[PDB]
């Protein structure tokens, strides 16, 4: 159902010098959730219910979002996709996972879940993805809406943007939802970033990654890498597209729908569909893990 309850409470697990939350409830092999920018494990709240004795299930909120810690020093160069890449796999090893993995990713979390699995590939199960940062693009493959906002992100005007007038937290999430928010609702998601400045810094950092024109160069490698392996992975996949969606449409779609061993089904939603369909999608991701793990 819908609902604004999270789904338990954080347990926490030292990474590095800094305390990161995750959530964690029930026993077996691991369904691992990841969220994107500007949400946290709270996104999941709705839709892990469905797996409800289907496994070890796990929500993990990346580095200095959700209740994980800030990291300080913050500036310009904090909080780049490496950098959440070298605290998330260590997270991910002192879980504990073993190797039957069952992946659930969105946006960043895609781009983060796609990169830990070509490099983990005998550790993964199955994947489910929606409104992924599946492959490099172009503008043109941008949701036409937005596109002028995250060019203004990843120009000098992003600081006050996001740092001052919190705009990715305040605008682009709710208008990336088909349904409104409660006020709980968008506390939750408010929650970490209440504070102007550098604890906003991740919601800056996140669109200034997003691999574009070839830029960053950095992270257009390494999505070229885990596309290209998607592309040809025998690994089960269910794509959980989306209508009218965003990201995950046109060219990046049509790219996804050639990946194979894959199911299909398609919710209504625009970026953050998980507040829009969450029954919709955890039933379709149970059915996938009952398949994957025959009782
Ligand atoms: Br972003
Ligand atoms: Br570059
Ligand atoms: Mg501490
Ligand atoms: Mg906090
Ligand atoms: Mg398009």
């Amino acid at each position: 159902s819908l609902g604004a309850k999270p789904f338990g409470e954080k347990k926490f697990i030292e990474i590095k010098g800094r305390r990161m939350a995750y959530i964690d409830e029930g026993t077996g092999d691991p369904i691992l959730f990841q969220h994107g920018n500007p949400t946290s494990s709270y996104l999941w709240r709705n839709i892990m219910p469905h797996c409800a004795g289907l496994g070890r299930l796990i929500a993990c909120d990346l580095i200095g979002m959700g209740d994980s810690d800030k990291l300080d020093p913050s500036g310009p160069e904090r909080y780049a996709y490496a950098e959440h890449r070298d605290y998330l796999d260590a997270l991910w090893e002192a879980l504990d996972l073993g190797d039957r993995v069952v992946l659930v990713v969105h946006d960043w979390g895609s781009a983060l879940g796609f990169d830990w699995a070509r490099r983990h590939r005998e550790r993964v199960q199955g994947i489910a993805y929606m409104e992924a940062i599946a492959m490099p693009i172009e503008w043109a493959d941008f949701p036409e809406q937005d596109r002028d906002l995250f060019q203004a992100f990843r120009s000098q005007a992003g600081e006050e943007l996001v740092l001052q007038d919190n705009v990715f937290v305040e605008q682009v999430l709710p208008g990336l939802i088909l349904r409104p928010l409660s006020e709980a609702e968008m506390a939750a998601y408010r929650e970490p970033f209440l504070a102007a400045g550098e604890a906003r810094r991740p919601t800056l950092s996140w669109p200034r990654q997003i691999p574009i024109a070839g830029t960053p160069a950095d992270v257009v490698a390494i999505a070229r890498d885990y596309a290209g392996w998607l592309s040809e992975s025998p690994i089960p996949k269910l794509f959980i597209n989306a209508e009218p969606g965003a990201l995950t449409t046109g060219r990046m779609r049509d790219f996804c729908r050639t990946w194979p061993n894959q199911t299909e089904i398609t919710v209504a939603g625009a970026h953050f569909i998980q507040e829009d369909s969450p029954d919709e999608i955890g039933a379709a991701i149970a059915a996938f893990v009952r398949r994957l793990r025959p009782a």
